[PDB]
């Protein structure tokens, strides 16, 4: 769809280019993060900051809990009541009747609160009365059972005590860091993975491996940040927030491909310029648009996307892209840095008066004319090139 | 202010109300880090690493000590002398005025160095001479007291030495890490707590606890970055750096609100269109102005910024919210993911040719003109909706 | 270059003046991150998990020793081979053959395989055969060294096996965390000191000090990033990756300083108003160009970038700094938050319609006329002055 000879005359390269994928048809698994922990082996020198803490999470969890059930009876009353909610978007109806929906797995979660409480090590999985399987986290649990069970002999009573107040409030700090944004609003806040891991030393790959999955196999799901995790049911007393994670599957874009452009300074009378155009540039099958790889993530071979995300193109850059060069955006290049060289099908564009090109056959340099902008190098003539202070060998024009 | 129903027939929707909240009158809380820690039980076996760790702190806090030496001085000699600070800006000026102030503090803290020096955990409260109270902080300490301290017995002296040494140099590293734009800044540079807390394994919540605030009651003013702290005297040979917590106050701006504006796209001639405003727009008595929502933080019923950061509005916007809804910027999808619908006031407003419409109230589809941008849904004439995926109650255009 | 006179009119003040540096001649030095441990003190309680990951990091490490040995193949056809590559940019053809170029340290590196695997402690350096040295990263064996050694009677082998477990999948989380967008792009992705040294408990000055620096040595090209890491050889069995991290030097620019302006209101007939132009302007011997100083480093008395940066400026704003102020962007401010006042050769610029103005000599208000913009306080007619909420001396504008 590009013209490439117009913009590599105008010195833009055609780069790599990648397949495109969108967020689709997600698959959900079950986490819940217990906030009090089970202390059992240290209950006696704890029981001071042990009341305290549990103060705390029920200050910190009853809000939460306020909010869910406050979004929970707009639902179960009628279908989301218009009337209850006032005013919200689309984003915020349809996550409210998503949880509606999972309020059966909130309920399931809840059946197993014995289980949950009796929980006496970092990473259990339970089976649930579903037949499904939860995972628990426990992380004080684990540092206690690393750092003071195996020195319990040692330690007296109040440095005890001292010691797992201390890791109380650091856990307590660590879950305001990573749940903090979510805690004030239940209903709309996504928790990434890598975040939820946070508070679990930034363990992530061990969430992954309770759950049944290998961290190094769902890498450009993981690497895009599309495994979120949303509060799905909070319990004040007990004392944990429950996640429903998703593990979306990735549906390839019909016939719709994202092109790499590679800038190249250019001469014009001496004078080095630099056409702007955007790096990424989306191509369907009869239209061409802009796409914000900011919020994507570009892969060695595909661009993922959790929504289509695609942008209209001025109608410069769309006569600029299309052959009319003239209306190309350009700049001075008063800096002493631009790539003055770009590979692409096998052949090396360069901008040889404003760096040096030379042959390796013949030790003699080839001559660029000022009415050109950039000079193609190929076997035509000659057969490896030095441009700058690299030297590579060429491909040929007639491929 | 705002002309609701002009910007819902372009597609507009009224969105929360927030109110607005400015830093002011701040209370001013004392904490001492200290680089140089107490290391008694261990002294024998890290003899070595000891000095180096020590002439690296002198190393790295003499240039903080010079700096401070200066602009306090410069008060000192008169008011701050314009001749001597040659150039500055009106926020470093005020600072060093704050500094200057703040100095008798400083001094009340320098008359506690061997209370200092002596203390022997992780954090510890000391009774100031003025009757304040300060915080000291010897997160060495605490990694000594629970790693080395109960497992003295089992360890050899050099293993002792290397790996006391692997923690100086790790807590070296952190200061760096946090404290890097302070120490070579000292009279500008503002630190959060969260930063601060940084070097003390991302504990803040301890931070505030030891100060006389609990982290959950905090959360406005915690959430916003509004704790921050301030180098307010250093000591290179007892080896602490000592700041100042601001913990502010906030005001509610007199008679001005923070409305939000959520897109809908809306159709002309079969295209879909999106019209383009800031996503908060702020009202005050008379005015309308932008409002930089990346800066401030938005919370569940209001905005807190530290300063107003009321930015003004160009005269096509300002005429495009007011009524001229000619002169809206205005942009073609090209995207599968734009909101269809939104939900305000217990109404919806729906695009019923690009997405679908019906009425589960009375099993019937719902057609709107070509000649109309954006449908109204009401109890007029169904009951129940449903738009796109979900279906939704509705309230009446009457109220 | 600047015309103060006109911007002071204006309300644009003079401000620090510092150099400014590019990266350029970088020294180099090997470091080898061991992924496989070395745990034959706690061999027998961690078979089942040690063998899990192994296997974990072997099928991390294949695809990018494939792509590693790609980049190789296309050099040792030859000088680079653009027929092979087919489409790359100049930084990755530069990066391919400084790639094959240090393949020579890379096979120095693979030389030394039985005493890389052999070590037995955190961090080791070894003496490479071609007299170069080499720092060895052992992160779990120090963790094992540190938390299961001195506790070994303690624990039950179920314990420790589990423990470990959970050790080596944290360790194997955090190297997907650092070196993630390195393992899935090779040749051109580099890794700062800092981020490589986050799979190290982010102790940056440890690696920095076994490597020969320290850290407060170095803090000039460390705070701007400049140390970077790049992938030089990957060995699937015996299970590290080795890099090669850049000590550059920093090159002053010959005739070129940055230059600071602070804004400061100005008011025309009662309305306060902001001229809008770039905080940092570089100056060069007959040249005026923006500089992006996001993307480099401000220190207290240089401007630190790893390329030249030098964007160019706009005609509009050019003729606004060199006296044509009619072009200057300006804006009314609907802000209570702005500088009113600014400090600039002992002499401070104030709007004093605006805020407060007075001497304390004289106790009375100074007054402006309504016909001028900023006024000028300096010893010619008051000795101190207040302005606003502060009061500074001043110096003399005779001199």
């Amino acid at each position: 769809s590009l013209h490439y000879d117009s913009l590599s005359k105008v010195g833009i390269i055609k780069g790599l280019t990648y397949n495109y994928k969108i967020k689709g048809s997600p698959s959900t698994k079950l986490m819940v993060v217990k906030l009090i922990p089970n202390i059992d082996g240290v209950r006696n020198c704890t029981q001071k900051q042990f009341d305290e803490y549990k103060n705390l999470v029920k200050n910190v969890l009853e809000p939460v809990k306020l909010a869910l059930n406050a979004m929970l009876d707009n639902v179960k009353s009628c279908c989301m009541a218009g009337v209850a909610l006032g005013v919200a978007t689309a984003a915020t109806v349809t996550a409210g009747i998503a949880l509606h929906r999972s309020n059966e797995n909130a309920q399931a979660i809840a059946n197993m609160k014995n289980a949950i409480q009796n929980t006496n090590e970092a990473v259990k999985q339970l089976q649930l009365a579903n037949k499904q399987t939860l995972a628990v986290i426990d992380t004080i649990r684990g540092e206690i059972n690393n750092n003071i069970i195996p020195v319990i002999n040692q330690l007296s009573c109040d440095t005890i005590g001292l010691s797992v107040g201390i890791k109380l409030t650091q856990y307590y700090s660590e879950i305001l860091t990573a749940f903090g944004p979510a805690l004030q609003n239940p209903v709309n806040t996504r928790i990434t993975i890598q975040a939820i891991s946070s508070v679990f030393n930034r363990n992530f790959d061990e969430l992954l491996k309770i759950m049944g999955y290998t961290s190094g196999d769902l890498y450009e799901i993981l690497h895009s940040g599309l495994i979120r995790g949303n509060i799905i049911d909070v319990d004040v007393e007990a004392g944990y927030i429950a996640l429903e994670i998703e593990f979306p599957n990735l549906t390839l874009v019909p016939n719709a491909v994202v092109q790499e452009l590679m800038p190249i300074s250019y001469n014009v009378d001496g004078d080095e310029w630099v056409t702007l155009v955007p790096r990424f540039v989306l191509t369907r099958t009869t239209l061409l648009s802009n796409i914000d790889t900011s919020r994507c993530t570009v892969t060695e071979s595909s661009v993922i996307c959790d929504n289509d995300y695609a942008l209209p193109m001025s109608y410069e850059l769309i006569g600029c892209l299309q052959g009319d060069t003239s209306k190309c955006a350009r700049e001075k290049v008063v800096s002493s840095y631009v790539p003055r060289f770009a590979l692409s099908d096998g052949l090396v564009y360069a901008n040889c008066l404003n760096t040096i090109c030379r042959c390796m056959d013949t030790d003699t340099p080839i001559s660029q004319s000022l009415g050109t902008t950039v000079s193609l190098l190929d076997n035509k003539k000659c057969l490896v090139y030095q441009v700058g202070d690299i030297l590579i060998s060429v491909g040929s024009y007639l491929g």
